[PDB]
């Protein structure tokens, strides 16, 4: 809305677009992409690229019929351009995360990045919160529960779906989340905000096509062999 990003805007293209931002500024930063990513990154004048979000990025060592991680880092506290949390964020997967060595360059090759991106958490604002269950879907949306600063309550847009989960079920379960009751979602005390969620993943090192995972696409665990 103010310049924030919305899933729908991100396209198999846009997903193209931030992987191969995430797969420059690592470049980059091993030292085998020769550029100034400051100016690399204001060059990218696609309006959808400067929109806000949030981002994480995970690379994964790509192996004929599995993968490995290989470090992984997201920003969830602020949102930012989305070419620049998602380029800031690349970089910390491959030189941050506490758990590995810093990426090296014989390693670049290998890895497959992917990319995920989230929307900015907004408060649901309806007086008559018996309509709640309404303005929020499963699959879609992630949630946020909150009553003051000691109860705090936060889903991802897959899970309700992955439990087999309808939209009040949803509510209550994240209420119970936050340390409230079932059903705190009807008091107008409690807020309430939601949020969208996307995935963008190579499906080989450096691959042309891309995989657009969607929270909605989960399977209810009760369906799986």
């Amino acid at each position: 809305q103010e310049q924030l990003v919305a899933v729908n805007e991100l396209n198999e293209n846009l997903g193209k677009v931030l992987i191969k931002i995430a797969r420059d500024s690592i470049a980059n930063k091993l030292g085998i992409l020769k550029i100034n990513l400051e100016d690399y990154l204001s060059s990218l004048n696609d309006p959808i690229l400067n929109k806000k979000g949030l981002a994480f990025v995970t690379l994964e060592t790509y192996y004929g019929n599995s993968t490995s991680l290989r470090g992984c880092i997201g920003y969830v506290e602020a949102v930012a351009p989305l070419k620049e949390i998602v380029s800031k964020a690349a970089i910390a997967a491959a030189f941050s995360d506490p758990r590995f060595p810093p990426l090296s360059k014989g390693e670049f090759d290998n890895i497959i990045i992917e990319v995920t991106v989230l929307t900015k958490p907004q408060e649901i604002d309806v007086e008559n919160r018996w309509e709640l269950p309404k303005k929020i879907k499963v699959g879609e949306d992630g949630l946020i529960v909150e009553y003051g600063i000691l109860y705090s309550g936060l889903l991802l847009p897959q899970v309700p779906m992955e439990y087999c989960w309808d939209e009040e079920t949803f509510l209550a379960e994240t209420c119970i989340k936050a340390g409230l009751e079932p059903d705190c979602w009807l008091n107008n005390k409690v807020k309430i905000k939601k949020f969208q969620g996307i995935i963008f993943r190579e499906e080989k090192p450096k691959s042309e096509k891309i995989l657009i995972i969607k929270p909605s696409e989960v399977k209810c665990k009760k369906e799986e062999i």
